[PDB]
């Protein structure tokens, strides 16, 4: 994939049953190579009967999302407000003060996602503990996805939460998430439910370092008070000014029903366009370790996520375990080598 484009894929319900396998074909064709990728699931396919039962799910923690800014560059404050249900929530969403405004094409609906980012602050349901899978789904379980990620679970019995348990994501109109990598510059598997469509911006693994030294000058006082500010994900740059200073990006909406994966050290962005509800994890394969072993983690604060790669690189890199140990494996990345484990194609 030479252009580093966000690809989509319609797998048919045999190649869909092993989830490792797929993932590890989507980057024999490159898709990795966009930070993101679409994966569309059979029509035959669907991760529950009915969505009936959830109005009266509980949102322990709604997230009010504050945005300041001007100019393109913008920094997003989440006031905790106190719980609610489904039910209170759809109420809210589809209120007249908060629901989707009407449009024409798509590229209406985001100049006003721009433009008004920083009126009438949203409620996000974000972080809620759950599965909304029936329990005999046994392909793109988001639940028990079978990936070496499961490693950390089975020799340390840490559980970190959202990471290798489900998170649900409860959104309306103008809700997003800031410009991040995932924890651990892992993967994401992204499976929007139901309802409004969810749009994402991307920028391939290869330029992140690009991205990074642009926020950096963008924010000196946040750069020099830790070493990776932008793991916080308050940070808000609109696409015309990544454009402007030129730094290659890619945009895709995801609509309800489709699957969103994200790569190492893909950094990627996006909002809600109305009620909605998406379920995520992060996962890993072979090629995530060395993204693991060089990830830089937030230096300013505690509980942020940080996990031991020692495990990783005794049982699938021995050979440089001790180099590594000592500090002196001076390994390069290179973001553009697919999975070992896609040798069968
Ligand atoms: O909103 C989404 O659906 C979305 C899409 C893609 N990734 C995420 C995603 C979100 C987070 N967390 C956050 O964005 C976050 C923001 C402010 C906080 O105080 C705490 C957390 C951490 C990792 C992620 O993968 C969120
Ligand atoms: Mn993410
Ligand atoms: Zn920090």
């Amino acid at each position: 994939n030479p252009s580093a484009r966000i690809m989509t894929f319609y797998p048919t319900m045999e190649e869909f049953r092993n989830f490792s396998r797929y993932i590890a074909y989507i980057e024999s064709q490159g898709a990795h190579r966009a930070g993101l990728a679409k994966v569309v699931p059979p029509k035959e396919w669907k991760p529950r009967a009915s969505y009936d039962d959830i109005d009266d799910l509980v949102i322990p923690a709604p997230i009010q999302q504050l945005v300041t800014g001007q100019s393109g560059l913008f920094t997003q404050y989440n006031i905790q407000k106190k719980a609610m249900t489904v039910r209170e929530f759809r109420k809210i969403a589809n209120s007249d003060k908060y629901c989707t405004p009407r449009y024409s094409e798509f590229e209406e609906l985001e100049r006003k996602y721009w433009k008004n980012l920083t009126f009438n602050p949203p409620i996000y349901g974000a972080d809620v503990n759950g599965t909304l899978y029936e329990k005999h789904v046994d392909e793109w379980n988001i639940g028990r996805l079978r990936t070496i990620l499961d490693l950390v679970e089975k020799e340390s019995g840490i559980t970190i939460e959202g990471v290798n348990t489900p998170y649900l994501y409860f959104g309306m109109w103008k809700t997003s998430f800031a410009w991040h990598t995932e924890d651990m510059d892992l993967y994401s598997i992204n499976y929007l439910h139901f309802g409004e469509p969810k749009s994402w911006y991307s920028v391939p693994p290869e330029h992140g370092k690009r991205l990074e030294r642009l926020a950096k000058g963008f924010f000196p006082g946040s750069a020099q008070s830790c070493e990776a500010f932008l793991r916080h994900k308050m940070t808000l740059i609109s696409p015309l000014m990544l454009k402007k200073y030129g730094i290659p990006f890619d945009k895709v909406t995801q609509e309800a029903g489709e699957f969103m994966i994200t790569f190492p050290y893909g950094y990627h962005a996006g909002f809600n366009h109305g009620f909605n509800c998406a379920e995520s994890t992060n996962f890993a394969t072979r090629r995530w370790i060395e993204y693991g072993k060089q990830a830089v983690l937030c230096s300013c604060r505690k509980d942020m996520v940080k996990i031991s790669m020692d495990v990783f690189v005794r049982k699938f890199q021995p050979e440089r375990y001790k180099l590594w140990k000592a500090g002196k494996d001076n390994t390069v990345i290179d973001h553009t080598l697919p999975t070992p484990e896609a040798a069968e194609f």
